[PDB]
């Protein structure tokens, strides 16, 4: 939206004006590797943030997210976005912290001071930063075999529920 207040959704107001003009099917539609780097690390953002959002809990009950991380590596080898591979455990290979996100949120953390001050704040910017790009990364996620963010997110989200719950 356009205003001197930009309340309710401020950053996540000129993220979402970024995200549409940031047009990441645009630079898909320019940049053919744009579309598949960033079309596997979507998904591996998720992946990752699975390892980040399920790691989070889990490193508080003492667990381990590897076996999880095997898991979103399963839908990260699946999905299209392979590379490593260990003591039978598979990562996904662009696994970063969301390409869209990244400069998303770096503008915002250039652009927002004050919402990015707290060192947890601009960790969770993008969060629901990696959740509206999937309204704009969707559609590269049309051509080829790509998972929908939501279809991979909860199937990853389910190992990451699954290792989220385990007693608790």
């Amino acid at each position: 939206e356009g205003r001197a207040v930009l309340t309710s959704k401020t950053v996540k107001d000129f993220m979402l004006q970024k995200l549409n003009s940031l047009d990441i099917k645009g630079n898909a539609s320019k940049d053919p590797a744009y579309a598949r780097q960033t079309c596997e690390a979507i998904l591996s953002a998720v992946y990752s943030n699975n390892k980040d959002q399920c790691c989070k809990l889990l490193i508080s009950k003492g667990v381990s997210i590897t076996p999880f991380l095997k898991e979103i590596g399963e839908a990260a080898q699946n999905a299209g976005l392979p590379g490593e591979i260990k003591n039978g455990v598979f990562t996904p290979g662009g696994a970063g912290a969301n390409p869209f996100v990244v400069p998303l949120i770096a503008s915002a953390s250039i652009k927002y001071p004050h919402m990015f001050i707290n060192h947890n704040q601009q960790v969770s910017f993008k969060a629901y930063a990696e959740k509206i790009v999937m309204k704009e990364v969707t559609p590269l996620f049309n051509k080829g075999t790509m998972p929908t963010p939501q279809q991979f997110q909860l199937t990853i989200e389910n190992i990451a529920n699954k290792y989220l719950q385990n007693a608790s």
